[PDB]
């Protein structure tokens, strides 16, 4: 009996966060 | 009996964080 | 009986953090 | 008995790019 | 008895890039 | 008895790059 259970789990996340705040006056 | 359980778990995360704040006046 | 349990766990994280604050006046 | 022949040679040339540019308040 | 032949030679040329540029308040 | 032949020679030329540049308040 031949059993080839080929189940790859790919949970790799490629994230890119950016925030620009210009001239805060209070 | 041949059992080849090929299950790679890939949880590698490539992150890039940046924040720019210009001229804070209070 | 042949059992080849090929299960690599990849949790390697490549991070890059940066923050720029210009001219703070109070 | 079971004889298994596997020639597993993957060629992965995949490129994942995450480009981001933040621009706030520009004067001229 | 089970005889197994595996020739596992992966060629991984994959390139993951995370470029980020933060720019705030520019005067001219 | 089970005879196993494995020729596991991985060629990993993968390049992971995390470039970041922070720029705040520029005058001219």
């Amino acid at each position: 009996k031949v059993q080839i259970v080929y189940k790859p789990v790919d949970l790799s996340k490629v994230t890119s966060k950016c925030g620009s705040l210009g001239n805060i006056h209070h």
